[PDB]
DNA sequence: CAGCTCTGTACATGAGCAGTGGA
DNA sequence: CCACTGCTCACGTACAGAGCTGT
């Protein structure tokens, strides 16, 4: 429907909660704008050039990273989606997870990882605080982060500039994993 | 891509520019729910009952009336579209008004009817003001009429004129 | 008066657009 | 041709609000 843009070894990969209604028509992933994505992507350093969504079958292989959603199914979105509709993808979200064993799991908006939380660790995460999640992707050494959806919605982070910290948090993550290796 | 619904024998027929990528979702037309077209339908009296998207299909049978776009492929908006695609859309256009041939041919907007009017006429209309306009649809008695884009209450003034006209049509018989 | 599950609501910038009226 | 008023949607997310349990 609105097919992933996933291989292996690749630094981060970005999880969308379902793919909206202009991504499916472009059949580009984050094209809105506003859809703070690739500002941050360029702002943050993780891309030097400035990246509309055409660009991105390029991301892997050349900054590693991926794209995947959540939900495969296109919705508006995102009140729309039933709660089993999430919880039945998060099932096959791990297994695209295991399979490619990225470093570092994003998950785009802060919705999602909620529930995989509960499905995936069974924990229920009292007030969950953006960035670094302290459970490992089962049976990889994928760590998962959490921020907020790039989505113009969103009204308590306004503009891209709001959300690039943790663009760049996770550069930095992503730096220092690199060195251990 | 999302059908018309066009029946013979009709009132009146509501054109629009192309259809969004909502309505194409939902499958129904000025789904919105920020398209006014179903208020200002109610609020008018051409419709009895404040109708949703889901109920385009009843229209030309309860209600009389039914729905076509210019530029048949959904769009996200109007940049996407090209001169010769309306050119080319405006041309399906008449056919299907030819064929169908309702009273009243509405146009969503005064962007389109612009468009509709040079290339089809071949006059280009300064200063276009909504309402009646003197031309009727080629080789048809059908008449244009154009109706801000429906995109509330200031402007149901169209609509109740609208259906005013549509009655004096009726009316002559 | 704290303690959680559950259901829905106004929220902020900004792109895009329709319609008027400009320099 | 842009520059303006004004008003949608946009891959959501933080709240106060209602219903119960308990030292």
């Amino acid at each position: 429907t609105l097919p992933d843009i996933l291989t292996f070894n690749l630094d981060i990969v970005i999880i969308g909660i379902a793919p909206g209604l202009m991504a499916a028509y472009k059949g580009h992933h984050y094209p809105g704008p506003g859809n703070h994505f690739w500002k941050c992507l360029f702002m943050s350093g993780l891309s030097e050039v400035q990246l509309n969504h055409m660009d991105d079958h390029t991301l892997p292989g050349k900054y590693g990273i991926g794209f995947t959603n959540m939900v495969e199914r296109t919705t508006p979105g995102s009140k729309d989606l039933s709660s089993k509709e999430f919880r039945e993808g998060g099932r096959i979200l791990v297994q695209k997870l295991q399979k490619y064993q990225p470093r570092i799991a994003v998950f785009n908006g802060k919705c999602i990882y909620e529930i995989f939380s509960k499905e995936v660790f069974g924990v229920k995460v009292k007030n969950l605080e953006f960035g670094l999640q302290p459970h490992k992707i089962p049976d990889t050494e994928t760590l998962c982060y959490v921020m907020p959806s790039s989505s113009a919605r969103c009204a308590q982070f306004p503009r891209a500039q709001d959300k690039v910290h943790y663009y760049i948090k996770l550069k930095d993550l992503r730096d220092q994993l690199k060195g251990i290796e």
